[PDB]
């Protein structure tokens, strides 16, 4: 019943050709094998994977009854090289059978599965709530996840209302610090490189809309590539659909991959970053959000994204990443004179390769417990207090002092006696079901506490008052832990 590392993907390979969606994905294991097997043999002589409990795992597929595709795919053979006893679900009937069977200890699943997976055992669902992780790529928010507080608030979308804890949503960028980041893996140079080469990111036509003035000044310095038409200027030299080894040769060769506003936080940016691509990233100026933006309206969440791939543009940013305004034909010009003259630096984060990706997982499956089995993490010694201003939310504070907002603190953050530790004397306070507490009036010296616990929230910004803010540090390269918490 221990857990044992797999170095041989036979196994997977057999139990993937099950399921006709996985083939794409097979091809994509067979052409990253080796990297793959390179990185749980590193993990397991650099950190003690000796004496972990072999879980039984149900993955339960929802979309299967793109980019969500590569991040199961990398979930699954995580798991596996791990040594997890894993169980796969694409169908109602094997989800009631896996689920019939009992012994599961750990459960990820799509937004469409945990419907299925609530329908499908009845009201004892809830009994399994606790080892839900649920894969949920853009996030959800507290304010959302609340069904109640959903409700009184006014919100109309068909998504969140689960009431789960909310680091139980698995997010494809960490973006949602209220949530877990999962992510994915990302798949001389000068020689190799054409340095006048520019590819445009964007599949469908559509997406090439009202960016004339925009690929001209490209154009101006660099050929126009596509991999792709009505909106496509004569000059776009289009290579068609590609695919694995041809795609990732286009990218070898390309000097600048270049982003037209959509897709939002794919993957591709930072294929062509690990490929010595630069991005060039639009910037949003004002953010997109489901308060402004079609596609994200009924998502549950405000988050506001700053530029086409925010993650690139604050977590990578120059020489890889030039975020500008497409409309500013000088800082476009600038941007790409810039780029042109830049030394190729293939580069990847730690927290996208295969060793990071089995690190971050690896901890997760050992650590984070909503089943109350098991001791406080992240460690209490990793809480940075911070006290956020009006019109800054939790998220921001943390992540302006190089650190970010830890929600599973911020139970001992609320009352008058924990404040005295933290230099806040509450000379009143009152409760409150609000996401924005606990807060403190600087004024009045007024402390508003939480009373509804699954409302507390990294998200959100007071308008008067400061909020008390519950902050970790994180490893350089892997955001999703802190240094003591492997």
């Amino acid at each position: 019943s221990l857990a044992e590392i797999r170095t041989d993907f036979n196994i997977l390979y057999s139990m993937m050709k099950k399921h006709e969606e996985f083939r794409w994905m097979r091809l994509r294991i067979r052409r990253m094998a080796d990297a793959w097997i390179q990185a749980i043999k590193s993990l397991a002589e650099k950190q003690n994977l000796e004496k972990r409990k072999r879980k039984k795992v149900l993955v339960h597929l929802g979309l299967l009854t793109l980019g969500e595709l590569v991040q199961w795919s990398d979930l699954i053979t995580s798991l596996y090289l791990l040594g997890h006893d894993i169980r796969i679900s694409a169908s109602l009937a094997e989800l009631k059978e896996i689920m019939g069977g009992g012994g599961v200890e750990l459960i990820y699943i799509d937004i469409v599965g945990l419907a299925q997976f609530k329908k499908t055992l009845g009201p004892s669902w809830v009994h399994y709530q606790c080892m839900l992780r649920v894969l949920d790529s853009f996030g959800t928010e507290p304010e959302f996840n609340h069904a109640n507080y959903a409700q009184s608030k006014g919100h109309k979308t068909p998504w969140g209302k689960w009431n789960l804890n909310p680091q139980q949503f698995y997010t494809m960028f960490p973006h949602t610090p209220d949530n877990s980041f999962l992510g994915f893996v990302v798949e001389h140079i000068n020689e190799i490189k054409r340095q006048n080469q520019s590819l445009v990111y964007g599949k469908v036509d559509s997406f090439w809309k009202n960016k004339k003035i925009y690929l001209d000044i490209i154009h101006t310095y660099m050929e126009v590539h596509a991999t792709v038409t009505k909106n496509i200027p004569s000059y776009v030299k289009n290579h068609g659909i590609l695919s694995g080894r041809d795609l990732q040769f286009l990218l070898r060769e390309t000097k600048l991959f270049v982003g037209l506003g959509f897709p939002y936080e794919g993957p591709a940016p930072l294929e062509a970053i690990a490929n010595g691509c630069a991005f060039l990233n639009p910037k949003f100026n004002p953010p997109k959000s489901s308060k402004n933006t079609d596609f994200f309206i009924g998502k549950p969440t405000l988050r506001e994204l700053t530029s086409q791939h925010p993650y690139a543009e604050v977590f990578i940013g120059r020489p890889h990443v030039w975020t500008v305004d497409l409309n500013n034909q000088e800082e476009v010009e600038d941007a790409v004179k810039a780029i042109l003259n830049q030394k190729i630096e293939p580069y990847m984060p730690y927290e996208f390769t295969c060793e990071g990706m089995l690190q971050r997982i690896n901890a997760f499956i050992e650590k984070q417990d909503f089943c109350h089995g098991q001791v406080m993490w992240p460690p209490l010694s990793a809480l940075q207090v911070k006290l956020a201003e009006p019109g800054q939310s939790c998220k921001q504070v943390c992540q302006e002092s190089q650190l970010i907002c830890e929600p599973s603190f911020f139970q001992h953050l609320n009352k008058d006696k924990d404040m005295l530790k933290y230099k806040v004397t509450c000379q009143s306070s009152e409760l409150a079901k609000d996401i924005l507490v606990p807060s403190f009036d600087p004024k009045n010296k007024h402390c508003v506490f939480q009373g509804d616990l699954l409302l507390f929230s990294c998200a959100g910004a007071h308008p008067r008052h400061q909020r008390v803010c519950p902050c970790r540090d994180f490893i350089k390269g892997q955001v999703a832990l802190c240094k003591d918490c492997l």
